[PDB]
C-alpha cells in the first residue's frame, strides 16, 4: 500500500444527486471548435489526413502565425438556440464543449490572454451564449480544457532546468486563473473535462493535478472531473498508484469501448466514452472521405454498448467555421434522435444489468428492475437467446414500441428463447423483461 499525498480522493461510485445526473445523463453530445475549424485540415493547398484540430503541429505553423486565424473568425450562421434544439433533439442530456483546445484559443473572452473571442471580428462571448442556449433547454454542460496551450511560451513539456521550472509555474498559475474564471463566470458548469495533461511537465507536477480538481470542486459545488487531469505523487495518471481511480469517472474508450465480456471490472466506477464519427476527426475537417465514416447504427450501438457497461458515451461533433453543422451531422444527429425517442427508456437513467452477453445485442437496466433487450443483430432462428443469473426467471416479454407480448419459452434450466417480434422492425429495437428474483 503506497503512502500518497496527491492520489485518490473517492473511494467507489459517487452517489450524491449531482453524479447521479450525470450518470442518468448517460448521452452527451461533444462540441470541438475553434481556429482550427478555419483551415478545416488544410494549410496552403495542402490537405493534412491527421486529425484538424492539430493541423497547427502537422503543418508546422508557428503560433503567431496560426493565432493570426482569429482575423478570420466570424460565424455569422451561429446561433445557439438553434444549437441547443439540435441537442435537445438527438435526446442529448449534456454537451461538453471545447472551452480552449491545445491551440490556446478561447471561446469565452478571457481577461488573462488577447487570444479569444472577444478579439475577432465576431466579438461574442460563443461559451456563455451555449451555456445559456443548453441550460434554457434543460441540457448541462460540461467544459473540455486543455492544459497544454501552443499559444502560451510559459508551457513546457519537460522540466529541464530552472528557467522552465520558473517558466512553467507561472504557467500553472495561469491556467488556474482560467478556471477560476470559468467556474464563476459559468456557475451552472457541471463537469470539467481535461486534456492535454500527459506532458513529462505535468506528470512531474501531480500535486497541481490534485489541487486542480480540489480548487474547482470548492468553486462549483457537485462539479464532476475526469481521471485524465489526474497524476499522483510518482506521476501515474487517470489510476494512483495503489490502482485507485483519480477523479470522478474514468475517461478513456476513445478508440475501443470496454469488452462486453472481459472488461466488466469497469462496471465498477463510472466512465465516459466520447466518439468521433469519422476515425479520427474531432475538429472540423473539410474532407470525411479519407477515413471510415461510422454510421447512424454503429453509433447507436456504441451508445448502447457503453450503457450496458455502466457507462456513458458522448458523440462528438465538429462545427464548420460559419457556426451552422456540416450536413453528415445534422442527419447523424437526426437518426440518433429518432432511435432515442422510440428506445430511449432502455438508455436514460440505466446501467449493467449483470446478465451474461448474447450475440444479438445488449442488456440494459432500468431504475426499477426493468431488464431491456437492445437487439442489433436478428438472429435467423427467430429466437434470441437469454441466460438468466441463479435465481432470476423471466416473468413476460414485451416489445417496448407497441406492448405487444413477446412469447418466451424455456429451454433448460437458466436458459430462455425470447421469440423476436411478429414483425421485423427493421431497425435495433428493444423488449422489455420482467424478471423476479427468488
Ligand atoms: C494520441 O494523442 C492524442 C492527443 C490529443 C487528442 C485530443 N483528445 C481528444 C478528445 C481531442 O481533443 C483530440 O485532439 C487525441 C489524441
Amino acid at each position: 500500500e503506497i503512502p500518497l499525498k496527491y492520489g485518490a480522493t473517492n473511494e467507489g461510485k459517487r452517489q450524491d444527486p449531482a453524479m447521479q445526473k450525470f450518470r442518468d445523463n448517460r448521452l452527451g453530445a461533444f462540441i470541438h471548435w475553434g481556429l482550427y475549424a478555419i483551415p478545416g485540415g488544410e494549410w496552403n493547398g495542402k490537405v493534412y489526413g491527421g486529425a484538424a484540430e492539430w493541423l497547427k503541429s502537422w503543418a508546422k505553423v508557428p503560433a503567431d502565425e496560426w493565432l493570426k486565424l482569429m482575423d478570420q473568425w466570424n460565424p455569422t450562421k451561429f446561433d445557439a438556440k438553434k444549437w441547443a434544439k439540435m441537442a435537445k433533439e438527438m435526446g442529448t442530456k449534456y454537451v461538453k464543449i471545447t472551452t480552449k483546445h491545445h491551440e490556446g484559443f478561447c471561446l469565452w473572452p478571457s481577461k488573462y490572454t488577447k487570444y479569444t473571442v472577444a478579439n475577432t471580428p465576431y466579438k461574442r462571448d460563443i461559451l456563455g451564449e451555449l451555456v445559456k442556449a443548453y441550460n434554457d433547454e434543460g441540457i448541462d454542460v460540461h467544459f473540455y480544457f486543455s492544459v497544454m496551450d501552443w499559444s502560451n511560451p510559459d508551457y513546457r513539456y519537460d522540466i529541464k532546468s530552472k528557467e522552465d521550472s520558473i517558466a512553467f509555474s507561472r504557467f500553472l498559475e495561469f491556467t488556474d486563473n482560467q478556471l477560476k474564471e470559468l467556474a464563476t463566470r459559468y456557475p451552472t458548469v457541471k463537469d470539467f473535462w481535461f486534456d492535454g495533461t500527459w506532458d513529462a511537465s505535468v506528470k512531474k507536477n501531480g500535486w497541481w493535478t490534485a489541487h486542480a480538481e480540489q480548487m474547482l470542486k470548492e468553486l462549483v459545488p457537485g462539479v464532476a472531473i475526469n481521471s485524465r487531469l489526474r497524476a499522483d505523487d510518482k506521476g501515474k495518471r487517470h489510476f494512483d498508484s495503489n490502482g485507485r481511480l483519480m477523479g470522478d469517472y474514468e475517461s478513456g474508450y476513445e478508440r475501443r469501448l470496454p469488452d462486453p465480456v472481459k472488461d466488466l471490472k469497469v462496471t465498477q466506477w463510472d466512465w465516459e466514452a466520447c466518439m468521433t464519427i469519422p476515425e479520427n476527426q474531432w475538429g472540423y475537417h473539410k474532407d470525411w472521405s479519407l477515413s471510415y465514416v461510422k454510421t447512424p447504427i454503429e453509433v447507436i450501438d456504441r451508445i448502447v454498448h457503453a450503457v450496458s457497461m455502466g457507462g456513458n458515451m458522448v458523440v462528438n461533433f465538429g462545427p464548420q467555421a460559419d457556426g451552422d453543422f456540416r450536413p453528415e451531422e445534422k442527419a447523424m444527429a437526426t437518426a440518433i434522435g429518432k432511435w432515442m425517442n422510440r428506445y430511449g427508456k432502455a438508455v436514460y437513467a440505466c446501467d449493467y444489468a449483470g446478465f451474461e452477453k448474447q450475440d444479438w445485442g445488449y442488456y440494459t437496466r432500468g431504475k426499477n428492475d426493468e431488464v431491456y433487450m437492445v437487439v442489433f443483430n436478428q438472429p435467423y432462428s427467430e429466437r434470441l437467446i437469454v441466460k438468466t443469473p441463479k435465481g432470476i426467471t423471466v416473468e413476460k416479454a414485451t416489445l417496448l414500441t407497441t406492448g405487444e407480448d413477446i412469447t418466451v419459452v424455456e429451454t433448460t434450466r437458466n436458459e430462455y428463447n425470447v421469440s423476436v417480434p411478429k414483425k421485423n422492425p427493421g431497425e435495433p429495437y428493444v423488449i422489455q423483461l420482467k424478471v423476479r428474483a427468488a
